[PDB]
DNA sequence: CCGAACAAGCATCAGC
DNA sequence: GCTGATGCTT
DNA sequence: TTCGG
């Protein structure tokens, strides 16, 4: 956190542009600059020094100069005073409330936690569960708790069918000492890119985790992606653990490496890697890497036998998960 | 100067 | 119902 | 907002 004041400022600007201005490219620009500055191994002395990094341009350099000189940014001082911006930023902290619904709620006079709680009938299902667990979802998960959760998920999945493989990805797989949620990649040999030989593969796992009261709520659920809520069991007289967000993603078994690369992230790492792929003439998603043809149409999937094969195609040296926390 | 900026699953809605 | 756009999310 | 052609 050599430059934590700068990166906090840029993150706050990113969130303003996403939530309030609905300016996605400014949001991405600020997050990318925060990320590249976060990895920079010197304490930054000037905007000009920062502008040498890719993703930091003229406007962010000027803001860095203001922040170094004064410890603050007038632009943010003013945003913090703006009631509509304050209301919108608060509302978007509820899972399922994005920039559009937040602004609509404000128009309707719904702008505080109390307002939301008395207007549950104006929320869709996702938003209602997001409100229910508003406090819990902003708490971090100690890696010690992530390990207990991993043990439950892996053992319960095994009881449904010993041929499932569940892999915990996200920041956990990158070795983080705490995580914001739990991300689980799931495979089963019945589900490949060529055929689905058994129905309900994801449903059966969700069902088992609900049966043992690990999964407590559902935000969304389809054939390949579950987004929901879980909770560790507590012992006698113990206060309960916070409820936690859990995402489960069933991926074709032959596409595990693209899937685990995607689900390990970070999100900015993936954006950077995919952007580099495009510059190299490839496109990467969670299933495949394919060349781009003469006109920019993706060709056929390329053979992939390891995470490293994907890095090789785009002429990147391999990066272990712990070095992808961008 | 100016076009591109990662890629996609699920929920929800409008239009036919 | 189906299709496609949009919102929200990973 | 930044980058690259
Ligand atoms: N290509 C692409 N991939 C994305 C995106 N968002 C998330 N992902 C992928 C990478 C995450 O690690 C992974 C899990 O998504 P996540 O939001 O749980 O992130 P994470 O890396 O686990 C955070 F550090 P934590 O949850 O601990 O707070 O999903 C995205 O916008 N684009
Ligand atoms: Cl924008
Ligand atoms: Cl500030
Ligand atoms: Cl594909
Ligand atoms: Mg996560
Ligand atoms: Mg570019
Ligand atoms: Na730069
Ligand atoms: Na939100
Ligand atoms: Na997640």
């Amino acid at each position: 956190t050599l430059n934590g004041g700068i990166t906090d400022m840029l993150t706050e600007l990113a969130n303003f542009e996403k939530n309030v201005s609905q300016a996605i490219h400014k949001y991405n620009a600020y997050r990318k600059a925060a990320s590249v500055i976060a990895k920079y191994p010197h304490k930054i002395k000037s905007g000009a020094e920062a502008k040498k990094l890719p993703g930091v341009g003229t406007k962010i350099a000027e803001k860095i100069d203001e922040f170094l000189a004064t410890g603050k940014l007038r632009k943010l001082e003013k945003i913090r005073q703006d009631d509509t911006s304050s209301s919108i930023n608060f509302l978007t902290r509820v899972s399922g409330i994005g920039p559009s619904a937040a602004r609509k709620f404000v128009d309707e006079g719904i702008k505080t936690l109390e307002d939301l709680r008395k207007n549950e009938d104006k929320l869709n299902h996702h938003q209602r569960i997001g409100l229910k667990y508003f406090g819990d979802f902003e708490k971090r998960i100690p890696r010690e708790e992530m390990l207990q959760m991993q043990d439950i998920v892996l053992n319960e999945v095994k009881k449904v069918d010993s041929e499932y493989i569940a892999t915990v990805c996200g920041s956990f797989r990158r070795g983080a000492e705490s995580s914001g949620d739990m991300d689980v990649l799931l495979t089963h040999p019945s589900f490949t890119s060529e055929s689905t030989k058994q129905p309900k593969l994801l449903h059966q796992v969700v069902e088992q985790l609900q049966k043992v009261h690990f999964i407590t709520d559902t935000l969304s659920k389809g054939e390949t992606k579950f987004m929901g809520v879980c909770q560790l069991p507590s012992k006698n007289d113990e206060k309960e653990y916070p409820h936690r967000r859990i995402d489960i993603r069933l991926i074709p078994k032959d596409q595990y490496y693209c899937g685990v690369l995607y689900f390990t992230g970070s999100d900015i790492f993936n954006k950077n890697m995919r952007a580099h792929a495009l510059e190299k003439g490839f496109t990467i998603n969670e299933y495949t890497i394919r060349p781009l043809g003469v006109t920019g149409v993706a060709g056929e999937p390329l053979p992939v036998d390891s995470e490293k094969d994907i890095f090789d195609y785009i002429q990147w040296k391999y990066r272990e998960p712990k070095d992808r926390s961008e």
